[PDB]
């Protein structure tokens, strides 16, 4: 089963999706001496209010937060076409401050990132939307240690209730609003999952901006576990995907 480990990790992963080595693999290296400002790049528009988050979730490759996808939490604007819907959200993070992140802006490391992933509702599914080019859009956003982010903390203190994989609990009353920075200044750019099945149907939006989380609050990320409960102890650490070349697509900002 895949994993993020020597033997199941990332340089294993293109034996069983070949796509690993595709054109639009994610995530990428934001070059900024090389990313393209765009003035018709239009603001994000993130519209949460709505959003009916359900349960969150330890698959065993991280913790995910599920939305009820009717509820009207959607992401458009932008660089976007459509009405995305949120289904989810979910982190990757480090086993130690100076790692974590997915995507690096200069080839800096972030604590964590934070994915929060929409569909295309002209796909009706989402399991449909994964087999299309624009099927998703993913909204991205860095983790910097700093000062406590009060939007986050139903997150972390529910995470002691699902160390180990397959656990859950209910997460109702959720706003995801409070996971998001003051600027929507974004870098865009077509990309792909960054875990199995490694679809290339990803519009991905990553945030200028990093959220300020506490060190207190990145630590309990690290006390979830991969394994199931009562199997050998691993330690949910460093669940990240190394950046993967470009091979020639334009980040465009929406700043400069
Ligand atoms: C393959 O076809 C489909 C899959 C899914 C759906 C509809 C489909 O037609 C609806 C919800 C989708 C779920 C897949 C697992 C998700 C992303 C979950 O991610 S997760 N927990 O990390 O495995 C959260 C929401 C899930
Ligand atoms: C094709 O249908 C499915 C997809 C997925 C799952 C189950 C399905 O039935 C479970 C894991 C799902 C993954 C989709 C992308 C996720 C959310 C990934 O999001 S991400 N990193 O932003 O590209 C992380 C976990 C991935
Ligand atoms: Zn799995
Ligand atoms: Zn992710």
């Amino acid at each position: 089963h895949w994993g993020y480990g020597k033997h199941n990790g990332p340089e294993h992963w293109h034996k069983d999706f070949p796509i690993a080595k595709g054109e639009r693999q994610s995530p990428v290296d934001i070059d900024t001496h090389t990313a393209k400002y765009d003035p018709s790049l239009k603001p994000l528009s993130v519209s949460y209010d709505q959003a009916t988050s359900l349960r969150i979730l330890n698959n065993g490759h991280a913790f995910n937060v599920e939305f009820d996808d009717s509820d009207k939490a959607v992401l458009k604007g932008g660089p976007l076409d459509g009405t995305y819907r949120l289904i989810q959200f979910h982190f990757h993070w480090g086993s130690l401050d100076g790692q974590g992140s997915e995507h690096t802006v200069d080839k800096k490391k972030y604590a964590a990132e934070l994915h929060l992933v929409h569909w295309n509702t002209k796909y009706g599914d989402f399991g449909k939307a994964v087999q299309q080019p624009d099927g998703l859009a993913v909204l991205g956003i860095f983790l910097k240690v700093g000062s406590a982010k009060p939007g986050l903390q139903k997150v972390v203190d529910v995470l002691d209730s699902i160390k180990t994989k397959g656990k859950s609990a209910d997460f109702t009353n959720f706003d995801p609003r409070g996971l998001l920075p003051e600027s929507l200044d974004y870098w865009t750019y077509p990309g792909s999952l960054t875990t199995p099945p490694l679809l290339e149907c990803v519009t991905w939006i990553v945030l200028k901006e990093p959220i300020s989380v506490s060190s207190e609050q990145v630590l309990k990320f690290r006390k979830l576990n991969f394994n199931g409960e009562g199997e050998p102890e691993e330690l949910m650490v460093d669940n990240w995907r190394p950046a993967q070349p470009l091979k020639n697509r334009q980040i465009k900002a929406s700043f400069k």
